[PDB]
RNA sequence: GGGAGUAGAUAGGCGCUGGUGUGCCUCCUAGACUUCAAAUCUACGGUCUCGCUAUUUAAGCGAGAGGUGGGUUCGAUUCCCACAUACUCCCG
């Protein structure tokens, strides 16, 4: 037993056997996770040889020198992924955002008058513009968004809601259930699959203080179903003197329409114009910037939630705030094609097939491989558009070899690494995400698992 | 924060006692802020981090620190001489 | 004087490492080599000590200590704790 453990070497001893080899640093590292490795599988006598020892240190080391979270090749064909990390951001922003984390800025500054000032200052000025409402606000996210707009406006007072609108978005968001911790009493009407307007004027009363609607943008309902429309609730407010809070969530900024899909997706400056008080939505889906809760509505409403102690507890981070202002910037300049997510999926389908073929050209070489394109018809939007259904060219492959299924594996463990859907044992790479310089990236890595 | 204030002791000084005697059934935190962008001088007197943890463990109240600054590690090994509470020590 | 930080050898200065210590530089001594010097290289080397044979001394041989003590541990130079000491920083 004290001597199939008296073996494993001194770490003063490792450190040696890579002298240049690897950072020292890293190198204690690896040799002490692998020490005690060895020290509990001899312990449990599981363990009879140590020659596995030295490989293993230089393993550890191998991998214990890379970030864990890394840029990902979707070829999954779904722009807002949820899992994936939503909306990517174009390189225009990113150098934005690299310039004003460089050095100092004047985040909190006001230049002008040279005391402090607001930052969420800088970019309202856009959002007013875009949107049309009074005033506007950031923070964190659309989940605080809601949290907010509810704890400032119904804390202790009536939010009337449909019943088939109390979502469970990701895997913590709960309308019901944040709504509660947000002081707001949750007065639900309706249900499930209809809901007719005398539902939500029949539920109020003195303690109603608002009237709110959420979006469902990760499901839908069909078969019979009935929605309230949203100039039935405007009116009815300005009926009884309620203010109307619409959480969008996709956080649409402009007519879906103007670029050939065709969805009712509702959007800021038309649910604005439409005589809505408030509304919300997260940045980092439909707009395609970076994470951040969207508030834009009455001038009165947006005073009562900036004041609110805990907005400064949301209060947007500094990377965010530019990164946001950048891509706001394009979007007054119409530069649509600039940011990610819009052109993903206003692409022509002449467009998709173009780089279906041209990835298809790359792959023939390759040992073993079953090439095809495939015209299939997917599903674009994860965490926004659940219904949306656009065509789009997948070149699914397979090898002789290895099965699809270990396919998946193994491409998700490069460098990079790339995620795919699988259907019936063919590996399906959708181009509607895949950006062009992937496609040598995805050759090159196919070539590596194939003929090693 | 929906939580209850219960504030001991007075501006410039505060001892262990002004803690201690606070306590009760509805206790449910010990809560320490670290004076991050402001000091005070002259007769003024603070309670010893090692004497909240004490007097946490002896009635069963969980202790928690405020530290602002959010100082990694010992600041003493740069060359710079100060106080400043940090991670790793304050675990 | 009171706190606190940095700390530690078993030749000497610095740095490291849960594998019974070790690497860099230096000193010393020794060896190798070198026309001379230098350079270079090498050392289960060195301190203290104690104990053993002889015992005037010489001479040969064996063992332990890491500031001190304790603890964890299969194993502590490494980690914890206590006290001491050195250097430094703050206060009366």
């Amino acid at each position: 037993m004290k001597s199939l453990l008296r073996q494993i070497p001194q770490i003063s001893k490792v450190v040696e056997i890579f002298a240049k080899a690897y950072p020292e640093i890293y190198v204690v590292k690896a040799a002490r996770e692998v020490a005690e490795k060895y020290r509990k599988e001899i312990i449990e006598g599981a363990r009879a040889d140590l020659n596995g020892f030295l490989e293993d240190v230089e393993r550890k080391i191998k991998s214990l020198m890379k970030p864990n979270i890394k840029r990902v090749i979707n070829a999954t064909g779904v722009v807002i992924n949820t899992n994936l990390g939503r909306a990517p951001l174009s390189k225009d922003v990113i150098n934005f955002i690299s310039e004003i984390a460089n050095g100092y800025s004047n985040l909190e500054y006001n230049l002008e008058e040279g005391k402090r000032g607001s930052r969420i200052a800088h970019i309202e000025k856009y959002l007013n513009e875009l949107t049309g409402a009074e005033s506007s606000f950031v923070v964190n996210n659309n989940a605080g968004a809601v949290f907010l707009v509810l704890n400032t406006l119904a804390e202790g007072k009536e939010v009337i809601i449909s019943r088939g609108e109390l979502v469970e978005i990701g895997g913590s968001f709960r309308i019901p259930d944040i709504m509660k911790k947000s002081g707001a009493i949750l007065r639900e009407v309706g249900t499930t699959n209809k809901t007719k307007v005398s539902d939500y004027e029949g539920a109020i009363n003195q303690n109603t203080a608002l009237l709110m609607k959420v979006h469902k943008s990760n499901f839908y309902m069909e078969g019979f179903v009935e929605e309230v429309k949203l100039e039935d609730l405007v009116k009815l407010g300005h009926k009884y003197g309620i203010p109307t809070y619409y959480d969008a969530g996709s956080g649409l900024l402009i007519n879906l329409k103007e670029f050939g899909i065709s969805v009712d997706e509702p959007n800021f400056r038309d649910c604005i114009s439409l005589g809505i008080d408030l509304v919300s939505g997260s940045g980092d889906k439909l707009l395609g910037g970076p994470q951040a809760g969207i508030i834009v509505g009455k001038k009165n409403l947006i005073e009562k939630i900036k004041k609110n102690p805990i907005a400064r507890a949301l209060r947007i981070d500094k990377l965010t705030l530019s990164g946001l202002e950048m891509t706001l910037k394009l979007y007054f300049e119409k530069r649509y094609e600039d940011i990610p997510v819009i052109r993903m999926l206003t692409q022509d389908e002449k467009a998709l097939r173009q780089k279906a073929k041209r990835l298809e050209k790359l792959l023939k070489d390759i040992p073993g491989l079953k090439i095809s394109v495939i015209k299939d018809k997917a599903k674009p939007g994860g965490g926004s558009l659940p219904e949306l259904e656009l065509p789009t060219y997948c070149v699914a492959i397979r090898h002789d070899r290895l099965s699809s299924q270990e396919l998946s594996r193994r491409l998700r463990l490069a460098e990079p690494p790339i995620v795919c859907r699988i259907r019936e044992d063919q590996l399906l790479f959708d181009m509607r995400t895949v950006f062009h310089e992937d496609l040598k990236t995805i050759k090159k890595t196919l070539q590596e698992l194939l003929s090693i």
